[PDB]
């Protein structure tokens, strides 16, 4: 199962890992990456803008497996 706050610690740490299952439980919940659950309440922003403000080295392996279970998703 997964969650904003999950989603968001997993990209501010890179762990790509955490989020192997993040494809198979939203094509499971039949809810978008893009939905209000995921975006902050407040701010409006998305795990993706969240990965971005997180880089080390310039790099950040979480960015791709987003935007694949983006296209994948819907």
């Amino acid at each position: 199962l997964y969650d904003r706050r999950s989603i968001f610690d997993a990209v501010a740490q890179s762990n790509c890992q955490e989020l192997e299952s993040l494809l198979p439980f939203l094509q499971r919940s039949k809810k978008r990456l893009t939905d209000s659950e995921f975006k902050d309440p407040e701010t409006g922003k998305t795990c993706l803008l969240k990965a971005m403000l997180n880089l080390h080295n310039g790099q950040n392996d979480t960015i791709a497996l987003l935007l694949d279970v983006a296209r994948k998703t819907d």
